């Protein structure tokens, strides 16, 4: 990663063994249940393009989902390179190029490369481009092992209220519902999903009622 | 979080994955139990916004609790809009713009500015700020999953004193009884509760007895 | 806690993961064994009365052990007021105001005074000081929980010897016992309390034998 | 390995007991599993000769491969001194002298030789040439161990698609084909290898379909 | 611990939670094996009288044991007061007092007279002064807890001849033979514990047989 | 250890308990595996001669072996007293005297005088003079404890020649053979030993035959 020194430079610092293991073991645990990406997101903090790589070439299962990921990274890259296309032939000596999408992607840059980049006045931010591209590649991967529609998490007829809503919300969360769907479904879905007696209960609440109030309410 | 450095500037460093982990398996192991939240406080030590949502968004389970959270944290932003407007229209070039409740929450601001708050001469204290409504929210989802009434917290027969005052306060520190109440509760409920034979010896033991005093007559 | 950095300033530090868990798990193992009080001083090492607050609120059990600490807590605090009454109205504009009990117990004190204070030339030491209330506290802890009397503690016919040593000394320091006690103990309750056979060889010893002596004598 | 200071001098550092440890581990629990070779590229970050070294020779089981490796490397070493032959004779009073393939593994230059030639400006690189050199052998280590040829790998008839797609691309990575192939074998082997059912889906979504577009239509 | 900073100063740093562990948990592991004393030593580096008594104070078992450490502790610190007795009455303001026994011991003096005598040009180094006292004790009681005669060592008939040495070796370890002793008994006591069949082929080799020869000879 | 400061000073650092551990951790593992030679080298990296007597001191099992390792560093230090004889009588005050062999290896050297000699300008390194020493004698120890003559690796009738060449050329490192005969063998013995369907396929290679030649064929 790139991080802050004592004379106010920048500079490179090699990915620790606690990172990369932190990163293997998350994905060895949940695969891609939809709390993976906040972990890679913060495991990835201040990352080049060459440690972005690392971490998901360390993993070793899930080559499917790896493969759609790459699939993912080329559309982005190839979007770039229709927005901000480069000047061919030879570089100005001693001076910067600008990326492509594959050195965004780190296949085609060096890490001094992307280092020069991450550290101009102003940064090219080169890092954090790329990230944009893998967290939208792995959302898709998300969706994709969601198991299970949200028409299908219904409350057991012994099932604590509570319980069904944990399924619930994290049902939606993996199917990637919006947060406007997933603050409204509190009065649609959710209570439709209910069983008998707690629907009986919050039929009854009226319209308004928050989730805390719901929960108290077919406690 | 931000943190100070060796020329006296306060700088962002990116949240450890020890932190990270810790936070991850505190939930998974205790829940909402209410010393979970002591801990999210200290684990937060210097947060920015995105570092608070990063450490709520790692969780995986509990999803019904994350979306009450969210609706607290909206209440608290729609407030802090009420108390604290900001001006509609272009920022003043290269200054820094007022912080909105949904700025303060992480969800509109950037890193860059969040940083930039938290270091204006004197601080614009948005980490502590977004924690306080985190915490707030979190004190109403350990009072909605304490299991158990104090009223129905009674001294077995053969139940030694002392395991059933761990029961009693552990219960009124999740049914969220003020301190008041706690150290009050010495010289009523905890008496009343109590199995015969050691009610009578507290009976006795007069009004003013200590919890030290009590549980040595009870031993 | 507050630490020295490299222009020689002491400066506050967050609290570490490793220190949190390891209290945690300290008292989770070990509960109030004496030795849990040594570690408590130890890993609580610079501890502003923030820290002291984290240390205490992160553990889960031992409820009636965290009261009866509160009022030793308060005891003292008052105590403190008795010695130290503050002026009241208004503080001097950008002055230091005294500590009153509840700001060194960190309760009614931000952690920017505790730094001001600690941090004073010279130091008002509120984390040392709330440090003795609280080990004053967890002492009387440890004195209540201690499961048995010296009294009782009797070696078995094929006891080894330093097997009840070890459970003498380890009961005398439960029921905390001053050294002198634990000094002189050896040419008294520690031979009486013998099997026959050591007995019989520690009374023919004579006066002035050292441990050393006895434990050879009866090995 | 080597890392800068304050002073903006790259330094030597001891290699940490944590990184000898992460690196023994892997070996131990994924042997030549591909994903091993980007965890020895990230666990060598910064390397000098005699850190690539060390981490290869506290590898205890696996010496068919290590004799591999040695005559690889040994390969490589002969290609460099055919490039770039050395003078014979006296080095210049207190000069640098150039590195020979041997010299670059490590066996026949010091410590302060290496860490000279990594500092000097502008670096001569005999850490990552090295590197380079111990990958290259380490690449056909992982295809002599890959277990199973890509045309065995087809789809059972009660297999989920994905689980047949990870066994796929699992396979073709330690087979080692070209990220060309991964890309092109999506509307060839890929679906030729799929069981009767999903066969008949894809031959129907026509060609152009991504990796996704395939995976959901054999949901 | 006194560690030195970057000014060049030599300061306090608080034990650090990996230190703490580390002892308690060989103690927990090991007992009074000889091998915990060079491990006490080593993770006391640097250690203030403070440090040497926390970490023998975490200790939980062993009260025997750390009952005749203290009486150890106190006939050096008597030996001390003999050759160094220091001034009565008053200190000269604001200049250093000299250290009785019980201030090496950290049981009569602050922590920051520690730090003032360690510090002080040149250093009155009462933490290693203290660390001696207390190795001296630790190691009458691993003398004491040894539970073996070396006369009791022989060599089992079926026994290999290295199981042989290494007790016979570690059982001289705990006794606390002299290293004089350890080189010398290879041509007395080794070969007369030795089996018949040993014995005849050490008798055979001759006086001046090396450990390694005679190992060899046995094999 | 002796490491570099901000003042490009080289200072002692305290042995970390991590590096204890690793030691203590690999010895109990690994034993004398040749693999635990390269661990004890990177893990006393920087080492004074009081930091390799702390960890050889700190293995508790294997004092056989640690016996004989006390006579090599014995003959060694011989030697060097044979080559560099030190002047008798009193020392220049205030300098730097000469090292006999008790003193590179720690027992009559201080940490202070190790201290001087491994910072002087130049070094007298006698960190990596005494580091040598104990390195031959671990090489003796490796030696000896090899269970397994290679003439008595033979490939078994059903045994994957892969394993075959992995427990030779394992046999091969603890017998301690030089690169040239490990390399050499290939062509000889490595051919002799395995099975006869295996043997007959490596006799018709040819000679000249890389190892991945010869485990291809035999695949
Ligand atoms: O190296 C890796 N692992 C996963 C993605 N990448 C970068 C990449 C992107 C696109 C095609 C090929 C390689
Ligand atoms: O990202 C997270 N996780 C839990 C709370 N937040 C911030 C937030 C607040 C309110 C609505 C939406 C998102
Ligand atoms: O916060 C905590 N946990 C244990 C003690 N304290 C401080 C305190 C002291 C007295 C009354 C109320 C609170
Ligand atoms: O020391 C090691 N372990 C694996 C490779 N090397 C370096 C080397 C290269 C070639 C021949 C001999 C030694
Ligand atoms: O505090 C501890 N634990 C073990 C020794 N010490 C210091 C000491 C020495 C002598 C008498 C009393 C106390
Ligand atoms: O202290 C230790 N442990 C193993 C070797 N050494 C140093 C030494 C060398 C020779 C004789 C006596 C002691």
């Amino acid at each position: 990663p790139i991080v802050q020194n004592l004379q106010g430079q920048m500079v490179h610092q090699c990915i620790s063994p606690r990172t990369l293991n932190a990163w293997v073991k998350v994905v060895e645990e949940k695969a891609f249940s939809p709390e993976v990406i906040p972990m890679f997101s913060a495991l990835s903090c201040g990352a080049t393009p060459q440690d972005l790589n690392t971490m998901l070439n360390t993993v070793g299962g899930h080559q499917a989902a790896m493969q759609m990921l790459k699939e993912t990274i080329n559309e982005e890259a190839a979007e770039w390179d229709r927005l901000h296309p480069v000047h061919a032939g030879p570089i100005a000596p001693g001076q910067m190029r600008e990326p492509r999408g594959s050195d965004i992607a780190g296949t085609t840059s060096t890490l001094q490369e992307q280092i020069g980049w991450m550290t101009h006045n102003p940064p090219i931010p080169v890092g954090e481009i790329y990230k944009r591209w893998i967290i939208l590649g792995l959302n898709k991967i998300v969706r994709m092992y969601s198991p299970t529609s949200i028409l299908d998490i219904r409350q057991g007829p012994k099932e604590p209220f509570r319980d069904y809503v944990d399924r619930f919300y994290k049902t939606l969360r993996a199917e990637q519902a919006s947060q406007e769907v997933k603050n409204a479904a509190t009065e649609t879905l959710l209570v439709q999903n209910a069983n008998p007696d707690c629907k009986t209960i919050l039929k009854a609440l009226g319209p308004g009622a928050t989730l805390e109030e719901m929960m108290t309410a077919c406690q």
